[PDB]
């Protein structure tokens, strides 16, 4: 019954409409689904990781440099998290359940200690939540699959700047890695 | 020198009667993947055949799917000229068969390794489907720092749409060329 | 309560007097306890694993620092002793595997860490040889992958001695195994 | 170009007062250590800094049970011993030099070492630290499983146990392949 509920990418830079890599609109139309999970999750006992892009300016051994404008620079308030959820992380950020991860691949998993973290907890489900779900929601479920993870998908606290990217990526979950998709109260959606 | 990854085109998934087949877009590209398959073993390149090799309730792959590429079937034989290519070239030191039971090519298997002692640094990747087993490759041959191009007319998917999302996730979230059967880059 | 016993490299090559990497004497001492505490594990509900080095190749770099040993094919390869007839009595069962590996290690390259996983495995049980090379690469991978361990110290050599103590040291000390004898039971 | 990997060479591994020294032995190679490294560095090698990060009360790490307290976040702990301490505040802000926290004995589990070296195409790490027998060994069966060249620095690795320093040793020769080479990166026989 130990599961855990990662958090992915949901800062300022990827949400704000000021943000370097906004995905805008669809983004911050999950603020109230995102926090909501989170925090029921968390008081369901569940462990937190929030896993955060860490890029650094004028990286050129990084193939992603030349993929994007510069998003989510170290010691920037790109970084810091958006709404509801950044309230949450000043609250229990200091819980020995909630964690922060910086990673520099798409997926969470990516040369961090992710897998070890869960493994260290007997953790078999992951519940995914956060931008995009095209690519680093994407690539983190695809990971979580091949390291034998069962999955679960917030649906409406994931989101992308393309709809039909959106829907590839939920039928994807559902029909390729057997995820359940569920709501913002955890509940399995049919 | 390259690697070609040639993934899971066999008759389960392209034959009108396979367990799991693909159908006619998976057939259309069997002139093409055969083409830059032995162009790219003609220029020197390694060919891994990475292929499905199912049973097993324990994988959570037996609930997605009907049973397809049974071990010791017909199934699991390879496509058109690609199984000929096969049977005159699979013995040379070049050339390899790689079982596998995850949608990604990497996965359970040794591929890194046999690619890191070559040192390679490109993949070629070719097959179906372009949405699943070429995608999760794609990825895995991402983070794992590899350079990635993907024969556009020698992959296919049973949903256009689907193929499209692929195509479209290669070149702009990680960064590969696409190519032709020719392996000249497309504009 | 169900876990896996991982059986390591322990075949005519490594063991029999003509193999053609020959741990001797030593490897020849396991024969009864590996067999026993094998056949123990399975009869319990465990899964067992054969994870064999499976050789052919200038791109391997073992190849420059043993001479060939359990090529593809051949009798190098047979289980040794009454662990080969536990093999033929039981091989084709669902709990029993037979892995063809080419890294020291049983995880590399391998599907090892998948299956266990598919499982919910949580501890493994190591058994074979050598205690300082593929035992030892085995233990720290399991390590690395936040497996519990179970090192079956009867079930285990090597060549030299203390290179045998070495490992057994490294396993109680740094990765925190559990030593056991052949009947499942910890040493003390 | 090749990378060093500059293994735990900090006061709890290495200083008497240490919480987990490994004592004269550790001390002994400070100038050879810090020697290789800026050779290294001059040669234009990239240089790895990876360096236990553990917290106190971590019920969940196994390594919790099997040693004392030692390299706390954000305590004195964690600094580097001797003149690679220099050498860090000298170029620790250099393009080429990473300092890398691990919560394994391997400098690869856990962390992104293996990305950040195929990202540069290294296919040779030099490997430099303590101790021989646990996390300089641990790191070098890694980095043979993931196919790099392995070359050990032998003047510049140490154990508290000289008999653990010497298996490791043979096990890098003879098992990994690996050259051992000197303080000036010069291989010995
Ligand atoms: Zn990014
Ligand atoms: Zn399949
Ligand atoms: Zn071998
Ligand atoms: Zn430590």
């Amino acid at each position: 019954m130990t599961k855990a509920l990662i958090s992915i990418d949901y800062t300022e830079d990827f949400v704000a409409d000021s943000g370097k890599l906004t995905a805008g609109a669809p983004a911050q139309a999950i603020s109230d689904a995102i926090s909501k999970v989170t925090r029921l999750a968390f008081e369901r006992g569940d462990y937190i990781f929030f896993t955060i892009d860490a890029h650094e300016e004028n990286d050129c051994f990084h193939p992603e440099s030349k993929l994007f404008p510069p998003h989510n620079l170290i010691g920037t308030s790109g970084r810091n998290l958006y709404g509801d959820l950044g309230i949450f992380y000043q609250e229990h950020g200091s819980d020995s359940r909630v964690f922060w991860m910086d990673k520099r691949h798409y997926s969470a998993f990516s040369g961090t200690d992710l897998d070890i973290r869960l493994r260290e907890r007997r953790v078999s489900t992951v519940i995914l939540t956060g931008v995009l779900t095209d690519i680093c929601v994407l690539h983190t479920a695809i990971d979580a699959y091949n390291l034998g993870y069962d999955i679960e998908i917030v649906k409406p606290a994931v989101a992308s700047i393309w709809p039909e990217n959106h829907q590839f990526a939920l039928g994807h979950f559902k029909n390729t890695l057997g995820a359940k998709l569920v709501d913002e109260n955890l509940n399995e959606l049919f």
